């Protein structure tokens, strides 16, 4: 079970998303801003980030980073996250899993955005666990093993660019929180 809270203008939160929406999309009228409250899908999430903080030290595990759907994928994404059944998993040239970027622009892409009968875009503001990551391929369905003499412990994630970043893929449930969802047109 959720609840979606749309945010005020005026609100430092809805500024905060806003800001970093508009570092690549300012171009775009933003129409609103909401807070997803799923509370089981958190505490797994968070759940997942307790084990990974352990894990990797010094290693900031989150970002905050974005992923455009279409309209009818919403209803989905909020009750399950971005699961096994997610149907966006068309991009598949640095792995079979699901992305998200480091900028707006990307996922305002009317591709992954895709605007609906009334124009409308939606793009998530997520919290993803993107770990220690690697290079991506286009054979992966799960991270690469760190050492192949381990098949067993994999990367967290996979990026385009390791040292430069534009996206991650994640390969897992409850290793993202998508949540807040902005709703935009041009
Ligand atoms: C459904 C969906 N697919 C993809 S592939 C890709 C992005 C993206 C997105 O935002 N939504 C952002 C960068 C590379």
């Amino acid at each position: 079970n959720f609840c979606v809270v749309e945010l005020l203008p005026s609100d430092p939160e809805y500024n905060t998303v806003a800001s970093k929406f508009n570092q690549t999309c300012s171009h775009f009228r933003i129409e609103k801003i909401e807070r997803i409250q799923n509370p089981d899908l958190w505490n797994s999430y968070q759940a997942k980030k307790k084990t990974m903080d352990a894990k990797n030290g010094q290693t900031m595990n989150e970002k905050q980073l974005f992923h455009g759907t279409d309209a009818g994928s919403v209803p989905h994404v909020n009750r399950n996250g971005f699961n096994r059944s997610y149907a966006g998993k068309n991009a598949v040239a640095y792995g079979k899993g699901t992305y998200f970027a480091v900028n707006a622009n990307y996922s305002a892409n009317d591709t992954y955005s895709r605007p609906d009968a009334n124009g409308r875009k939606h793009v998530y503001y997520v919290r993803v666990l993107t770990g220690i990551y690697t290079h991506g391929n286009h054979s992966l369905i799960v991270p690469p093993s760190k050492n192949p003499q381990n098949p067993t412990d994999l990367y967290d994630t996979v990026t385009d660019n390791v040292h430069h970043p534009s996206l991650f893929v994640a390969f897992y449930d409850y290793q993202a929180y998508p949540e807040y969802l902005i709703t935009f047109r041009k």
